[PDB]
């Protein structure tokens, strides 16, 4: 391509949109807030305190813009779970983001990785010592199954941040390697079994309908981002290995056909996941249509994923897809556009330099 | 139907041996035995020490015909990895093996996996004691990156096994649920990297092919099972779960459709694996073309996958596919066929017994 695919965006973000029944909720922006502060506040003190202020090696900016991008994310997707449970959540996810930053050769200190893991004794590398320390908070809120998910998904994920240092977007006619690091550095399954708290879903009574649950929230989750994160990473020159970039790497096809076949799997996903779920437990398909909506609109909503520009655009554009859009928009800013100043603070920064 | 496409068997197998190039190796059955018989010795004392012995609860019938069926994939397609190597790799893939069969529930022994993990303290689940017990021997012929990757996989296996207790083939419309489960328990990873021992590859040096070559691996090995594997798996009442099965069960298609998928996913893979490794590093290609060879070789070899009754019924056809079906059959028979008595002795409940 050369510009933005501008109104193909726009229709197929109405479609997804619709497939998934993007409508109104009973989650209110007091609510929003009160959660956002909530979480925001327990992670700060957390990431605040003196070991993980050394351990974690992070510019206090970008820790602060994760931390904000992350609690926001959580608290408008995990509208379900408690308020301490989205708070340990944003802690965990915070770390994660927070990796993608470490330019660091995992190697040296993945070395004794198992040896250190079975002893009991600390991991050498600074990033698991945090986590799998602060690991328990999260876990609790868990059954084992779940659990079990969780660890996974995040090992999987290290190893992912280890192939993106090597910037390699696949080898061309490696087709089966960009969905494979997409899974690898997706979450997927922690995302999905993070989404059933022990203290309001039975692992062994919704046992199929949770595992059914995470296989496909999986691939959910991580195209929507893909294709809402199109934008943003279109002309960012730095990103140069995303899933779709790397369809055009690795499939040898144009950026229209990757961003094609991108559409097509999230659309298909999106009907798949309503048809499944819609006659299932009602508490089920509630917790599943909360987090799609809420993921939706935290995307339409942080800055990060500037969205507000494609806003303008077709602000006044009379057709129809640019007016599905701008409504959809509109709806998503009434209950999500929120000034940090409500929620987070103080900075993370100033509760460390204490 | 509740026949069997024996036709379009054979033809898909061809093309497959056709696609890898399934030619003669400079493995001879000399070579083979004494590998056949130093990897099932190692293991057989193992698997018959006290501890394995208790802790390890098979039947002796099965865990002696699981070992011979384990020792005999290794050997014949780990060709290039060292005898220890084979070893080691013997003893853990037989573990894995001998852990579909427990039907006991996860989850009490699972509540507190990560405490335990993080703690070294022994796990609760047997399985997992020996397991994590023996792990170093096989990580000590790997770098830290292939460990990592033999250590995700067989986390994943554990979790796979678990879901495959509750014998579910998926909700109908939960398109994302079979290849889900595949990759799940198929030990894709564990499988792709521990073909590169740090005895005769560098992890940093070929970190891209190797990392290639395990996301291309993980398919290309589980389809080529799911299909050679397609015979003694159908006429079952047991592992009525299968990859194929559950496309039909969960995404509402025929029998025949969901092998006409298969078998068009096994040939493109197949394809790209060629495609993509040929021009690479030769000794890489040569490990991934042995692995290869070596795998149809065993499968069609191993009693195991009765592949010996198709033979029959077309070892006197016109057709150019019963026929060339044969002219492999008949080579696997050569150097891969060998009388146990040749190098699975004595048998493990006779260590152990003593
Ligand atoms: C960057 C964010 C918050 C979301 C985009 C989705 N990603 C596929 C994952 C990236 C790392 C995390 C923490 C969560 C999910
Ligand atoms: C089942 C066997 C031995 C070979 C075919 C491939 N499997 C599907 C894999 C998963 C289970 C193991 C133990 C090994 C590899
Ligand atoms: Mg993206
Ligand atoms: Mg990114
Ligand atoms: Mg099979
Ligand atoms: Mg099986």
């Amino acid at each position: 391509m050369e510009n933005f695919p501008t109104e193909y965006f726009l229709n197929t973000t109405v479609r997804l949109l619709e497939y998934i029944r993007y409508r109104d909720s009973n989650y209110t922006r007091e609510e929003r807030i009160e959660n956002l502060h909530y979480a925001y506040n327990k992670a700060a003190h957390h990431f605040a305190q003196p070991r993980q202020q050394q351990l974690l090696k992070v510019d206090p900016k970008r820790l602060q813009a994760s931390l904000q991008t992350i609690v926001g994310m959580v608290v408008y997707s995990w509208a379900k779970v408690s308020k301490e449970c989205m708070a340990d959540l944003s802690i965990h996810y915070t770390y994660t983001l927070v990796l993608e930053d470490s330019k660091d050769d995992p190697y040296p200190t993945m070395v004794n990785y198992f040896d250190d893991l079975q002893a009991g004794r600390e991991q050498a590398h600074p990033w698991w010592a945090l986590v799998n320390e602060h690991f328990p908070n999260v876990l609790r809120h868990f059954g084992p199954f779940c659990s079990l998910n969780l660890i996974r998904s995040t090992l999987d994920f290290f190893e992912g941040c280890w192939i993106e240092q090597y910037n390699f977007g696949g080898f061309p006619g490696s087709h089966d390697y960009p969905q494979f690091l997409r899974r690898m550095n997706g979450l997927g399954h922690c995302v999905g079994a993070s989404l059933w708290p022990k203290e309001q879903f039975n692992e062994r009574s919704l046992f199929l309908e949770i595992t059914s649950a995470i296989a496909q929230m999986e691939n959910w989750m991580v195209w929507v981002n893909d294709l809402m994160s199109f934008y943003k990473e279109f002309d960012d020159e730095r990103d140069q290995i995303s899933l779709v970039k790397n369809y055009v790497v690795s499939d040898e096809i144009s950026l229209h056909e990757a961003l094609e076949k991108l559409t097509q799997d999230t659309l298909h996903s999106s009907k798949q996941m309503v048809a499944v779920f819609s006659d299932k437990d009602p508490q089920v398909m509630d917790t599943i249509e909360c987090f799609m909506h809420g993921y939706v609109t935290w995307h339409l909503c942080d800055r990060r994923y500037r969205l507000s520009e494609i806003y303008e655009k077709v602000k006044e554009e009379k057709t129809e897809d640019a007016q599905k859009f701008c409504k959809f928009y509109e709806q998503a800013a009434n209950v999500g556009a929120v000034s940090p100043s409500e929620w987070a603070y103080p900075p993370v920064a100033q509760l460390a330099n204490v």
